């Protein structure tokens, strides 16, 4: 069983993802911030660890733990929900910098990490979750969306410096995932499909992208968002 | 007949034939169309039971009308439609790529439209041409044509998805140097992407550029 | 007394800096432009003449940055054109790239754009006029290896400037990236040839462009005739990218 | 004097692009539908432009139009061609054909006094935001960069400028305003000079901040 790492995995388009790659028939090491949160998802499977995606030490921590108990890393899945919006009047420097090591600067710090355990197995998958906010303008979300346009860049470079190894790196963009009834309406209205997305979509899409379907898939947004955003 | 009726028009070979048998696999029946009788002749031949071949050049409106029609008749409502494949040159020869490559896509979607509205699912899948050993006219015009088709079909739960295929193995290279993956493609890998697209783990990806080429162009 | 309306443009010594902030000044703006050193500053002050004043930054510090608009609006007046414009790299493949290689060049590019917005809003809130044009690059959209950070970095100024131009616009405010492609400077000048070939070849014009170039487009922004353009991405690449 | 070519410039956007052409220093071939109509252009461009009847449905007359221009004015050295769903094929045919079929033509006709030249613009302006994924919109915009890879190689460039809200629709608008002709008309000069010489296969979006990309 090739080992699958998913970040956030303790609820929405995380717990989703994590489930649908053990249907794959991956192992799969969910993490979340807290302890309480990493025990369920020893429970929802039958591996749980806690990470704060913040910390260096923890993140070595947990990798290296992986490799030494269950296998290399072989599919990372970087996904991160938190958001802290404002009016970048109103947004502070921890508010910009704490969106940005969460979102960005993880998937740089494992994705590295990784590496090593993918090119000795000549196989590798790293999908980073972004966003459609990342190319639609939405006001008091300065910080979330270059976060996540900074994803999407670093995973076509990566792709690049990779790929002779056999290893895809791609992103996958949801659009407005179901997690006011106006608001919603307005959103709905928006999308060609009329609809919001839920996060079994999602999942879908990265076990697509996880799988031998897609080894020749490399460096691109797949997206997921009812043509909300075309191209 | 039962299962539901995928179109692919240019079955014949390679990629068309790769996506057809695939289509099969995942259960649904498929029409595969050639261009001559003798071409739908083998199609027929190799899907056995769970397809059919029929000749379409889908140049000609009332071709496409009449084998629509009489897919409807003995199969069952189209579902699924995959659409398989220098400016300074005759307008005649710009004219004959553009009735081809984009009326054609144009007809064909109008004509299954209904069938696909009273059943309230849709797949139309639109792949653009192999790359010659980026921004060619064709496969632009293609793409930006499936963005508008999936904007207007969109409240009827179709999706309108094109894939866009790198370098594949024809025949022949180090036309594999300039792909990240290092390797050139295969069929299987553009019929892999499609039957992704059609089904129904992709209900809500429309309007996309599905890109299968191995970091050749990200 | 100075009576032009001021614009700020960091990284302003050589290359695309310089030219952008040369350009300015033809256009009738009084340009500050920044160096990383104060013999940089100096040049820069032996070059603006009385049209341009020089002075020292170092754009990861945020003091520093304080310090600076501060005293910009009390010898000059308010910013109402601020330019973002960095050319610094760290360049490594991933196995290669350090935790500072990254943290540094996020800071440079991007956390600063981020920084140096925010402190000249009110600024230019108050005139209800205002420029902020971020120079961002071809390598946000073109995967290029041993640039991951620097590619991130861009392609977050791009995101981050549609989001502002957002909130900016009802105080008149335009808010674009000019995004460069392969542009022949002093760190072009340094390679091979059969490689600067390469470079061009993949140019639809067939040869690199000049810091002129995206002078020429920031001037553009930059001025009254593209008032209705804004959160808007200019590509001054020669068809490298479309 | 270069020349310069707007088809379509009786009135509002194509008139300012015709004007800013005039005061750049071009000198300017508007085109009307009729007579009287480019009788009008003649009128009101001075001695610095001139107004044609062209229909731009018929190819045919597109080559005595140009071969007219070429031979009493100059070679087209500028070139600004100017201004959608279940409708019966002949409603596609024909937006097509105006949006699309013409400009090919236009641009194939001009390409070789450009050439000699080795200087040459071609914006390509789409329409106006009605009261995104518009077919005739996306489908220029995609010819226009298919023309400019092809025509890269010779010096010229090949654009378009997609304008938004030109004279709520201002509450979409990130300006909080509709833009006016004269907006267009300012992109469209700035691509037409030397400032743009190294600008080529993009799209200029001039909407205020409506759509963003
Ligand atoms: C069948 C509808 O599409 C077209 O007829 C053409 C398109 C596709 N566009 C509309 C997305 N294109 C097109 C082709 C390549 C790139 C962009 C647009 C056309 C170009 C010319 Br010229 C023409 O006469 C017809 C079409």
């Amino acid at each position: 069983r090739k080992v699958a790492l998913v970040t956030g995995a303790s609820r929405g388009i995380g717990a989703a993802i994590a489930q649908q790659l053990i249907q794959d028939g991956y192992f799969v090491v969910g993490t979340a911030t807290s302890e309480s949160g990493a025990q369920k998802l020893t429970d929802s499977f039958g591996a749980g660890l806690a990470l704060d995606v913040r910390n260096l030490d923890e993140i070595e921590a947990v990798v290296s733990h992986i490799e030494q108990n269950y296998g290399p890393v072989l599919v990372l899945v970087n996904n991160a929900g938190i958001t802290k919006d404002n009016l970048l009047l109103r947004m502070s420097e921890d508010d910009w910098d704490d969106i940005l090591n969460i979102h960005l600067k993880a998937v740089y710090r494992l994705s590295k990490r990784v590496l090593k355990g993918m090119t000795k197995a000549r196989f590798g998958r790293i999908i980073n979750i972004s966003s459609v906010v990342a190319h639609f303008a939405n006001p008091g979300q300065a910080n979330y969306s270059a976060a996540k346009a900074g994803i999407e860049a670093f995973s076509r470079s990566l792709a690049k410096e990779m790929g002779s190894r056999q290893i895809t790196v791609n992103s996958v963009a949801p659009g407005f995932i179901a997690t006011s009834e106006d608001i919603r309406k307005k959103m709905s209205d928006q999308v060609a499909l009329n609809r919001l997305g839920e996060p079994q979509d999602i999942a879908n899409a990265v076990s697509f992208l996880a799988s031998d379907k897609a080894g020749y898939i490399t460096g691109t947004v797949l997206h997921v968002n009812g043509g909300l955003y075309m191209a």
